[PDB]
């Protein structure tokens, strides 16, 4: 069996109200041998208000168990790791994996929001863009919107290493040109902890 | 855990320029000085192959053998879907392992290349962003390169190729440029090469 130790989303650290996790899934767990512990520190200490989720079977014949464990907000964001231990019948010895948030100084997204090309402006649907970089770290979360309605039909790159050591990303939206010609409003909504109040939003309009 | 086995592709530049030379590689690591011996087999499309040029096995600071064997592969054949299987055998192995490689089924897409130019909020930063839009594309082989005059830019950077919705891909190219350039109304150019490209190539400007 293996182990994989993950972060909270990017969202759920910087809204208050959301609640951030992270997550021991351990995999390749055979019949004979089936029982899997779990233990949590953060900053090595014990912390016992983790939740241990019931389990999974896989395909291959092996299992797929995942334990949880809630986070504070201002906890993670200042780099505090979080070690999860996992003990197993067939293991040479007690595995364990650890995770903290990048270190660095934060540095604020810039956000651009750049219209269709003319080139594509005269297609059924044109795509409205969204430049974000000089980012650090890398967790961000990006949206669209209009008229305070979730836009659904965009996906965003992932973030890329830029030459100064921030990060950036581009957010492709896509509208049936009428929209667009109509003269409604579009905007892109970045949360980053850089940010004020963890969140700038940027408007794109047909002028 | 004995040996493993890593099969990497050509680049994509190499399928698509007749001038150069697409490789497919079988990288084998963690071989043992108990058993050192390694044997390749090549296969395209389940028919083997012996033109493979495998280089002396290396030991590594770590006291394991890495051994390598590479295949030449003809443009037309990666370009039609033909699958490289490397065979990897050794003493140390229950059973020979084997890995496949090829060109991603489905059919192939023509890329549409559009360039933006810098947002206004933008335009007064020293150093300002060239963006150049590739969509549709299939499969996510590609190659992305930005110019001006004839000679390559360097301050570019891209995104990996991204899945979009409707089965195809998209990425973004940016390229940082001086402000003054820009206003100069120097024209900057950014080259896309793909397989569904006629002549595997076009090339879009941006300027001022
Ligand atoms: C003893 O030492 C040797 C030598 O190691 C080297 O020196 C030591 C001292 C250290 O410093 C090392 O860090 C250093 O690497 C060890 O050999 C290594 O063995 C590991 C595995 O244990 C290999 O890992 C794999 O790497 C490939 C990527 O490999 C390229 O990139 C590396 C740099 O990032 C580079 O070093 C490699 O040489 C290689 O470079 C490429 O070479 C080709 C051929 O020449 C060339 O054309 C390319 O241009 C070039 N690319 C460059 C320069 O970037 C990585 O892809 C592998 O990931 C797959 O497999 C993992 C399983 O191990 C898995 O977790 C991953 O998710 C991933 O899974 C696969 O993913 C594909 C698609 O993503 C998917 O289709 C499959 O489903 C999936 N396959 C699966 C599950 O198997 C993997 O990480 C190192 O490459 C190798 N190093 C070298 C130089 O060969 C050895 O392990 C040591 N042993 C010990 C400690 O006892
Ligand atoms: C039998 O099957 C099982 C189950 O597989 C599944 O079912 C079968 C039947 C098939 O259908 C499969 O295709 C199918 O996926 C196999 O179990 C898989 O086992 C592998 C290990 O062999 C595990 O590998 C790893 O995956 C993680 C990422 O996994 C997160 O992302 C996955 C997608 O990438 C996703 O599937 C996971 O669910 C998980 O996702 C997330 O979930 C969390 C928690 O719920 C959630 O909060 C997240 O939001 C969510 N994320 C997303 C994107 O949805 C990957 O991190 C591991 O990677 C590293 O490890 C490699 C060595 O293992 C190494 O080569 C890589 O380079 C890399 O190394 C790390 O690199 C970083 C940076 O460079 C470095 O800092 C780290 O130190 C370094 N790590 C170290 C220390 O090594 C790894 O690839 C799969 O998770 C697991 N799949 C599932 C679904 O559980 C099993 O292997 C099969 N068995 C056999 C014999 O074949």
């Amino acid at each position: 069996p293996s182990v994989f130790l993950f972060p909270p989303k990017p969202k759920d650290t910087l809204m208050i109200s959301r609640t951030p996790e992270v997550t021991c899934v351990v995999v390749d767990v055979s019949h004979e041998d089936p029982e899997v512990k779990f233990n949590w520190y953060v900053d090595g200490v014990e912390v016992h208000n983790a939740k241990t989720k019931p389990r999974e079977e896989q395909y291959n014949s092996t299992y797929r168990v995942v334990s949880v464990l809630t986070v504070l907000h201002q906890d993670w964001l200042n780099g505090k790791e979080y070690k999860c231990k996992v003990s197993n019948k067939a293991l040479p010895a007690p595995i364990e994996k650890t995770i903290s948030k990048a270190k660095g100084q934060p540095r604020e997204p810039q956000v651009y929001t750049l219209p269709p090309s003319r080139d594509e402006l005269t297609k059924n649907q044109v795509s409205l863009t969204c430049l974000v970089k000089g980012f650090y770290p890398s967790d961000i979360a990006v949206e669209w919107e209009s008229n305070g309605q979730p836009e659904n039909n965009y996906k965003t790159t992932p973030p890329v290493l830029d030459s100064d050591g921030s990060f950036f990303l581009y957010s492709k939206l896509t509208v049936d040109k009428s929209r667009w010609q109509q003269g409604n409003v579009f905007s892109c909504s970045v949360m980053h902890e850089a940010l004020h109040n963890h969140y700038t939003q940027k408007s794109l309009s047909l002028s």
